[PDB]
């Protein structure tokens, strides 16, 4: 009931009581651990009025506890107010302050996110008066511009109107506001980004004129108030890009690679007080490995280890020459170097993982715990030479939270 | 009840029914996942006669099912026999065949072991007639010699008499039959292997004449039938060692490093049919990263990244030059190269992880599943460029099994 997690490198012991406030479920039982299932059903999302108030009260109490008026008149009257409103409409509306708190704490509670030492420095844009896809494009363009901020990136979330009936949902159909296109070839190979080949097709179906190349920024596909979604091109001047060069190998420019500065995830669902925001795109900045190892080296992604190893003159015959490992370290030094030489915010896996340990200590102290998903916190390269490898982590689902949700094209009831 | 695990690189789906035969517990609940706690209490070990028969029957049934005589006369009479013997002595004795099956299947069930594609090629040495520490030394020397086999390593386990009352326990007090000594310094630094500094002290207390250097093979500390443990020196001619050179950097020999060929874990507890074998040392061969990344580069181990980076002329000022990563790939190419150039069995993390995927497929097919601990299966470097990174794994505890147990010097009731 008062659990202990240890670091097996520093011998530090932290005690976790926060897990007791845990609400959601994990997928694990006492007979089976599912800590490596990607999308557990407890991580995915018509909610009634009988369920809604406990959720609303649960949220309202931790908000008023947080600002040092738990049970004050303000708390009880707002408790009374929201209760009355859930009667009138079997739903309710977050105060602007409650919206910002909820958003920041969904981030704070994201157990797979190594970047949460920044969780309270988040810019919340209230887009809940938005009614049209054109409104959404506008809000999203102003998110991109503010967050990019000339390479000195700033975290930000834009929160569109909450779900209501279920039909009238706002959804951004992109997985990220900025993503490169994926076109497959006649021979069956893939041009661009194999991850988005299905989405690229959907855009082409709605009428995208594809400039079938490599690093082609996809258009936005915006669904407002349940209607069929609509194509919009982000002004290219808002899309900041970094050309990838190496600080020692001048042939690295010849590879002619570039990635985008602003990672901005748009397919997730934000939950606050039992209210569901189906469109809530959020941006921060990149940890280096996300692009260098995953984006660039996943076999089912760009898969360049092949080529980079060629230009390094690497013994590619035997697996045990570790040539894949050696091409991977170089590709990640060049991602970092390229981004920094342009003053575009990026963080390396060593600095990020040390900050998360530092953040974890703060959380156990001032908050009693910190949910953490080891399988996701540990970088996809150089695992054990980063401090998180040797940190025991307890994982559990607190709310407010970010959740997965189906892709709109598996769920949307069409009419056009 | 029929769970699905997916590979997110090949899109392969395997279905798991074996988890239904799961007996032990995991530490996870539906409110908390503990898949990154090192030693969960369900992984650690006076068992009565009322508990003993179900366990004995459970084991006996899967053994007779395995050899295609489930319920045959042989099965029922052996069921009757063992029941009768658990009456007479509230314990019982494994047939030589049941001992070999149990041992091979404890390995087969080890969910943290990436090497299990070999699980049925295991040499079981029955040391259950052993009565003295001198007997144990002899059995262990013959294990070392057989398993090493001139560098062409062979898997093997030596099984000492089962626990009985609790006092009269056989224990090898070494964590591994072969380990380098750890002496700390006047200035407080550490000479040799910081992991074994406490054990080295214990050997010095029982009267080891320490040759306080770097790679000093520790003596064996053997406890037989509950008595105080006793020091024995493995004949140095039985301890095969590999000098670590690099295939490109000739200064790498100057580093003057060597590791031992034979990894052989001796502090674990083998469980078969409710019987407990407190001493059961087992050996296979190394995956490269165990020495190159963990042994050599853990901060609380040998911690040579410092030095290797110096000789590479690496920018050690900024964390984000990835110099630690770059020194780590080289150190692992040299471990592999050194071991292979001497025909000493070793496996690289790429070849090992691909075999485990291949093994996992066989197990789901012919057995209905394969317990796997992602946190441990994924190598401590180059994670996502190995296929196990993207393999969803279900973890659960099947028996026969290998379990942890306290260090004998926290439990042993002394008299000498
Ligand atoms: C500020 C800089 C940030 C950094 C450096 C960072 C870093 C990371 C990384 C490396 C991951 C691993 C996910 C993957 O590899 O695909 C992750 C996951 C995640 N981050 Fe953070 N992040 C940042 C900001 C944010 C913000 C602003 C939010 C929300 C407001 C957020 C919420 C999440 C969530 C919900 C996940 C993973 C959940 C899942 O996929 O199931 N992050 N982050
Ligand atoms: C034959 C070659 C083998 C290879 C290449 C291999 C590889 C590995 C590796 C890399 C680990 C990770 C543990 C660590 O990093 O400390 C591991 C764990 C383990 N192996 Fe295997 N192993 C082999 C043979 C065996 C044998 C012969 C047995 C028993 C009969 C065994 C049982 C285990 C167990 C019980 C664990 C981990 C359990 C724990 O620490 O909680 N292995 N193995
Ligand atoms: N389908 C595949 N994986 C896969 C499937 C479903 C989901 C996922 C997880 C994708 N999370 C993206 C993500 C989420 C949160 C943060 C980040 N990062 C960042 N810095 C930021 C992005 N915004 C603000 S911060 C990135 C991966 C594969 C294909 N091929 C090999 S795996
Ligand atoms: N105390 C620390 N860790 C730690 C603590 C307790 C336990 C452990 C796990 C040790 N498993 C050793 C082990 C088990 C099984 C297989 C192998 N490998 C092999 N190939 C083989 C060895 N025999 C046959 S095959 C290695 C690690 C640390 C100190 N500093 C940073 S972590
Ligand atoms: C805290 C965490 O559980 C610990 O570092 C684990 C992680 N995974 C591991 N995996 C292996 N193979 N060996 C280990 O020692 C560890 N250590
Ligand atoms: C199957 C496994 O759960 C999958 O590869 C996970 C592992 N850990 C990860 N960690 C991060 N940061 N991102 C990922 O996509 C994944 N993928
Ligand atoms: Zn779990």
């Amino acid at each position: 009931r008062f659990l202990k997690v240890k670091n097996w490198e520093t011998d530090v012991v932290l005690t976790d009581t926060l897990h007791l406030k845990s609400t959601l479920e994990t997928g694990c039982t006492e007979h089976i651990c599912m800590g490596s299932i990607m999308l557990p059903s407890q991580h995915t999302r018509v909610a009634t009025k009988d369920q809604l108030f406990p959720l609303a009260k649960e949220f309202l109490d931790q908000y008023y506890s947080s600002i040092k008026r738990f049970g004050s008149k303000a708390h009880m009257d707002r408790l009374e107010e929201v209760n009355k409103e859930i009667e009138s409409t079997s739903t309710y509306q977050l105060k602007d302050t409650e919206l910002i708190y909820g958003a920041k704490h969904a981030w704070r509670n994201a157990s797979r996110c190594v970047g949460r030492i920044q969780w309270s420095k988040l810019q919340v844009f209230d887009a809940r008066d938005c009614t049209t896809a054109h409104g959404m494009f506008n809000y999203i363009c102003n998110h991109v511009k503010y967050a990019t901020n000339k390479g000195n990136l700033r975290s930000a979330i834009t929160i569109f109107p909450q779900r209501t009936d279920g039909k009238h949902d706002f959804r951004v159909w992109n997985s990220q506001l900025i993503r490169y296109a994926g076109y497959k070839q006649p021979d069956g190979s893939t041009l661009g980004d194999p991850a988005n080949v299905q989405f690229t097709e959907i855009c082409i179906q709605q009428g995208w004129k594809a400039p079938r190349g490599r690093f082609d920024v996809l258009p936005l596909l915006l669904q407002a108030n349940g209607n069929d979604p609509e194509l919009f091109q982000i002004p290219p001047e808002l899309v900041l890009e970094v050309p990838i060069r190496h600080p020692k190998f001048d042939w690295f420019k010849d590879l002619g690679l570039k990635w985008y500065g602003l990672p901005a995830v748009s397919n997730m669902l934000l939950e606050i007080g039992g209210l569901e925001f189906s469109a809530c795109p959020f941006s921060g900045w990149y940890m280096g490995t996300e692009i260098g190892v995953r984006d660039y080296c996943d076999n089912s992604r760009y898969n360049i280890l092949e080529e980079v190893a060629k230009k390094m003159d690497l013994d590619m015959r035997k697996t045990s020459s570790l040539w894949k490992d050696q091409a991977l370290v170089e590709i990640n030094i060049a991602v970092l170097y390229s981004f920094q030489s342009d003053k575009v915010t990026i963080v390396d896996h060593h600095s990020a993982t040390e900050s998360f340990i530092k953040h974890m200590e703060n959380e156990y102290r001032c908050r009693g715990g910190c949910p953490a998903d080891w399988v996701w916190i540990v970088p996809p390269m150089s695992g054990s030479i980063t401090p998180v490898f040797h940190q025991e982590m307890l994982n559990y689902r607190l709310t407010p939270s970010f959740e997965y949700q189906p892709d709109p094209w598996n769920t949307h009831v069409w009419k056009g």
